[PDB]
């Protein structure tokens, strides 16, 4: 499980991408994103990804994402 602060998070396309302390590069998508309403994150603001294997299209992806 993986926790930061989003960059940016396209809800036109449904796609996005979280960044850490460092800010490595996680593939999140509008479909990966579990809240309670609509499913996105907001640029500048936490949130907690769960990058998963066989799920991003390169690899480590917000499996289970979390509004923060």
């Amino acid at each position: 499980m993986k926790k930061g602060t989003v960059k940016w998070f396209n809800a036109e396309k449904g796609y996005g991408f979280i960044q850490q302390e460092e800010g490595p590069d996680v593939f999140v998508h509008f479909t990966a994103i579990e809240a309670d309403g609509f499913r996105t994150l907001n640029e500048g603001e936490h949130v907690e990804f769960e990058v998963e294997p066989g799920r991003g299209g390169k690899g480590p992806q917000a499996k289970k994402v979390r509004r923060i």
